[PDB]
């Protein structure tokens, strides 16, 4: 009734929107990607996101494959589990598809919630 479902998705898409570049600039090198926090490992070459996956309490960030070497497709999603009744169990997934190299957001969100630029 009263919750906050516009403002759960715009909080939920800007927690993963900005790790694009994280990953284009990893894989850019020829570096992997991995999930989480930490240091780069020169050793296997992997790079990590630099976010927690619980860093909103809206839900969850999760990558897979993990690591991504960018050989394959890769996806960034955030699981809402944290939210309100209207978006509690909805998911907002980014895949970066590794034929083309181009991003796309799609979400199972009620259609009037979901952000801008993503689709269903």
């Amino acid at each position: 009734g009263t919750e906050f479902a516009r403002s759960e998705g715009a909080s939920a898409l800007a927690s993963v929107n900005p790790l694009k570049t994280t990953v284009e600039e990893a894989l850019s090198r020829g570096w992997s990607v991995k999930s989480g926090t930490g240091t780069e490992d020169a050793t296997k070459k992997e790079v990590p996101l630099g976010v927690a996956a619980d860093a909103n309490k809206l839900g969850t960030i999760a990558l897979k494959p993990d690591p991504a070497d960018g050989t394959a497709d890769i996806t960034l999603t955030f699981t809402m589990g944290g939210a309100g009744p209207k978006n509690k169990g909805k998911i907002i997934t980014l895949t970066r598809t590794a034929a083309d190299g181009l991003w796309k957001c799609t979400s199972d969100q009620d259609e009037q919630f979901i952000p801008k630029g993503c689709s269903r």
